[PDB]
C-alpha cells in the first residue's frame, strides 16, 4: 500500500495472507471455510494465514490453514485480467472470534464516490521496494467509469472498477493483489492491476465482486 497507514493489529479481521514460504498475495475471508482472492494469485502449495498483523513474527492470534482447493474463475483471461477472481476452500474451518471474522458479500454494486478501505502487505514505495511487516491501510474512493476508461482506454471491462487518487501518491501495489476493497462493510473489490503504483492518472483497477456473487454462491454450494 503506497501512502497508507498502519491499520493496527487485527482491526481488519477478514484480511488473509497467502503464503508459499513468503507472503505473495492477500485475500478476504468470506465464511469460516472460504477465502476470495485474485485468480492471478493462483499457485499450488498455498497456506492461508489468518489473524496476521506482523507477518514475520508469530505474535498470537494466527491460524495457519492449508488450502484444500483453489477455484480460479473458468473465464479468467490472463492477458486482459478479465474475471480475475479465485475461491480457496480451507482444509479445515477457521475459528472466528474477535481477531478473525468474515466480511459480507455485496447485495448491490457500490457507486462512484463510495469510500472504501483497501489493506495489504504489499510494497509501500512507488519507486523502489519496501515491504512492510505489518498490515497497511488506505481509504480510497471508487472513481466514475468515465474517469476509469479515460485512464485506461480499451482495458476496463464491465468486471473492473478504478479506485484511488488521480493526483497519485496513494495506491495499492505489488503484494496487495487478491486483497479486499471494503465499502460500507461489504467486500466490493479485489486488488487486481494498475500501471505502476501511485502514479498520477493511473489509479488501481479492481475486480468488481458484485458481478460475481451468484457465481460465488453457486460454486461454494457445490464444493
Ligand atoms: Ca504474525
Amino acid at each position: 500500500i503506497v501512502g497508507g497507514y498502519t491499520c493496527g493489529a487485527n482491526t481488519v479481521p477478514y484480511q488473509v495472507s497467502l503464503n508459499s514460504g513468503y507472503h505473495f498475495c492477500g485475500g478476504s475471508l468470506i465464511n469460516s471455510q472460504w477465502v476470495v482472492s485474485a485468480a492471478h494469485c493462483y499457485k499450488s502449495g498455498i497456506q492461508v494465514r489468518l489473524g496476521e498483523d506482523n507477518i514475520n513474527v508469530v505474535e498470537g492470534n494466527e491460524q495457519f490453514i492449508s488450502a484444500s482447493k483453489s477455484i480460479v474463475h473458468p473465464s479468467y483471461n490472463s492477458n486482459t485480467l478479465n474475471n480475475d477472481i479465485m475461491l480457496i476452500k480451507l482444509k479445515s474451518a477457521a475459528s472466528l472470534n474477535s481477531r478473525v471474522a468474515s466480511i459480507s458479500l455485496p447485495t448491490s454494486c457500490a457507486s462512484a464516490g463510495t469510500q472504501c478501505l483497501i489493506s495489504g502487505w504489499g510494497n509501500t514505495k512507488s519507486s523502489g521496494t519496501s515491504y512492510p511487516d505489518v498490515l497497511k491501510c488506505l481509504k480510497a474512493p471508487i472513481l466514475s467509469d468515465s474517469s476509469c476508461k479515460s485512464a485506461y482506454p480499451g482495458q476496463i471491462t464491465s468486471n473492473m472498477f478504478c479506485a484511488g487518487y488521480l493526483e497519485g501518491g496513494k495506491d495499492s501495489c505489488q503484494g496487495d493483489s487478491g486483497g479486499p476493497v471494503v465499502c460500507s462493510g461489504k467486500l466490493q473489490g479485489i486488488v487486481s492491476w494498475g500501471s505502476g503504483c501511485a502514479q498520477k492518472n493511473k489509479p488501481g483497477v479492481y475486480t468488481k465482486v458484485c458481478n460475481y456473487v451468484s457465481w460465488i454462491k453457486q460454486t461454494i454450494a457445490s464444493n
